[PDB]
C-alpha cells in the first residue's frame, strides 16, 4: 500500500508513482514514467509507493543531484529502503573520496583494452546467432539473442561456465526486478554464495579471466581485500547479465514497428552508431537514486536526511527541456541530451562494452534480417524497475528477403 506520509513533505508534492508497476505500464515502460512529466506534474514530487521517497522528475534536478555527492549519497542507492540498504556493490556504494579507487581496476576488466580484444569473438557471436536464426522467419527475441548474445561473453569474459547462466540471471533480475521470491538481501546473498569459491581458488590460482584480474588486482597502489573482490565482481555480474540483455530487446521492438527507421539504417549503415545513441536516448531504461546526508533545500523542496531520492537516469533523456518532441525517434537529432549512462562520479564504466554489443547488434541484424516485424497479434509486455525490461518479443520476417552473409 502507501507508506504514510511524512509531516515535512508537503501534500501538494504527493504522486503516488510506483517504480515497479506503474500505472500506465501498458502504454510501454517510458511513456509509463513520462507520465512525471506531464503538465501538473512538479519537478520534486514525493512518492508513498515502495515505503516512501522523492522522485525528481526532470533533466536539470537529476544531474544536480547526481552531482553533488555530499548531499545526495550512493550509501543507500536502491529503493525500497531495504534493498538499498543491503546494496553494497562497489564502486556503487560508495561515495567520493573513497569510491574512485576501484574505478580503475574495474576499467582493467570491462573497459576499451579489453573490448577490443574481445570485439571479434563479440562480431563472431552475433553473427553465429543471427544466421542460426535468419532462415527461421521467426523468433523469441529476449531469449534467442538479447540474453545469449551479452551475456555468453559476459561469462566468456569472466571465465564462468555457460550452464551456470540460469541461475545468475535468476538472481541479476531479482534485484532488479524481483518477481517477488526474493528480497534484494536474498538475491545479494545468494550471488556472494555463489562468487566466494570461485574468488578464493583464483587468488590462489590466478588465471587471465576477469574475477582473477579484479582479486589479485590492486586499489590505488594497495592490495584489493577478498571482500572488495567480491563485492566488485557482484556488480560486474549485474552490468553483465542485465543491462545490454534489456536494452537490446527496447530497440528491436522499436525497429519492428518502425519500417521508416529500419529503412533509414539500411539505406545509410553509417547512421548506426548516431542511431545507438538516439535509442540509447528514446530507450533509456536505468533508475537508481541517493540517499540525503543531511537536512537540505533543493529547489525550493525541504528535504531531510536520511530520505532516499530516485534521481531516474530514464527521464533525464526523455525530459522536453532536453529535448524537443522528446518521444519522437530521431537519428539525425543534432544533440542528443540524455544521462542513459549515468552522470557525475559513478559515470557507466562498461559504456565501450555496451555500445559495441548495440552497434554489433544492429549492424549483423539489419545485414541478414532488414525486414522484420512484431508477430501478428502480439502485445508486447514491459516489466518496470531498477532496469526495466521486455517481457518476450515474437519476431516474424520472410527468409526470401533475407541475405545469409
Ligand atoms: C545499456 C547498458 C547500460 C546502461 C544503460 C548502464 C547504466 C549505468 C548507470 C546509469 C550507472 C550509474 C549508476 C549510479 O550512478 O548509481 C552505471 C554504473 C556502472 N555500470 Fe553501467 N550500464 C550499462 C551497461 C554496463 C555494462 C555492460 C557493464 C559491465 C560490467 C556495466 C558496469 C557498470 C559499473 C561497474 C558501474 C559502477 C560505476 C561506479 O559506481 O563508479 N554497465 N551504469
Ligand atoms: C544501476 C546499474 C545499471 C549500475 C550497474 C548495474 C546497476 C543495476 C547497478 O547496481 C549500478
Ligand atoms: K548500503
Amino acid at each position: 500500500n502507501l507508506a504514510p506520509l511524512p509531516p515535512h513533505v508537503p501534500e501538494h508534492l504527493v504522486f503516488d508513482f510506483d517504480m515497479y508497476n506503474p500505472s500506465n505500464l501498458s502504454a510501454g515502460v517510458q511513456e509509463a514514467w513520462a507520465v512525471l512529466q506531464e503538465s501538473n506534474v512538479p519537478d520534486l514530487v514525493w512518492t508513498r509507493c515502495n515505503g516512501g521517497h522523492w522522485i525528481a522528475t526532470r533533466g536539470q534536478l537529476i544531474r544536480e543531484a547526481y552531482e553533488d555527492y555530499r548531499h545526495f549519497s550512493s550509501e543507500c542507492p536502491f529503493i525500497p529502503r531495504e534493498a538499498g540498504e543491503a546494496y553494497d556493490f562497489i564502486p556503487t556504494s560508495m561515495d567520493p573520496p573513497e569510491q574512485r579507487q576501484f574505478r580503475a581496476l574495474a576499467n582493467q576488466v570491462v573497459g576499451m583494452p579489453v573490448v577490443d580484444k574481445l570485439e571479434n569473438r563479440i562480431q563472431e557471436l552475433a553473427c553465429s546467432l543471427i544466421e542460426s536464426l535468419r532462415p527461421q522467419g521467426q523468433c523469441n527475441f529476449t531469449e534467442d539473442y538479447a540474453e545469449p548474445f551479452p551475456i555468453r561473453i559476459f561469462m566468456l569474459l569472466a571465465g564462468l561456465p555457460e550452464e551456470d547462466i540460469p541461475h545468475l540471471k535468476y538472481l541479476t533480475d531479482q534485484m532488479t526486478r524481483p518477481d517477488g521470491s526474493m528480497t534484494f538481501a536474498e538475491a545479494k546473498e545468494a550471488l556472494y554464495d555463489y562468487l566466494i569459491p570461485i574468488i578464493e581458488q583464483r587468488r590462489q590460482k590466478p588465471g587471465t579471466d576477469a574475477i582473477s584480474i579484479v582479486a589479485n588486482g590492486q586499489v590505488n597502489g594497495r592490495p584489493i581485500t577478498s571482500d572488495e573482490a567480491k563485492r566488485m565482481c557482484g556488480l560486474l555480474l549485474v552490468g553483465g547479465l542485465d543491462t545490454v540483455v534489456n536494452f537490446l530487446s527496447f530497440s528491436m521492438e522499436f525497429l519492428a514497428k518502425s519500417p521508416e527507421h529500419r529503412q533509414e539504417l539500411i539505406e545509410r549503415p553509417e547512421r548506426i552508431p548516431a542511431a545507438c545513441e538516439e535509442l540509447l536516448r528514446r530507450f533509456s531504461l536505468v533508475a537508481d537514486g541517493r540517499i540525503l546526508t543531511s537536512d537540505y533545500e533543493f529547489h525550493g523542496v525541504q528535504l531531510k536526511k536520511g530520505d532516499q531520492i530516485l534521481l531516474p537516469q530514464m527521464l533525464s533523456g526523455l525530459d522536453e527541456r532536453e529535448n524537443a518532441c522528446p518521444m519522437h525517434v530521431d537519428f539525425s537529432r543534432q544533440k542528443v541530451s540524455h544521462t542513459t549512462f549515468g552522470h557525475g562520479s559513478h559515470l557507466x564504466l562498461g559504456q565501450h562494452l555496451a555500445r559495441l554489443q548495440i552497434i554489433v547488434t544492429l549492424k549483423e541484424w539489419l545485414t541478414r534480417i532488414p525486414d522484420f516485424s512484431i508477430a501478428p497479434g502480439a502485445q508486447i509486455q514491459h516489466k518496470s524497475g531498477i532496469v526495466s525490461g521486455v517481457q518476450a518479443l515474437p519476431l516474424v520476417w520472410d527468409p526470401a528477403t533475407t541475405k545469409a552473409v
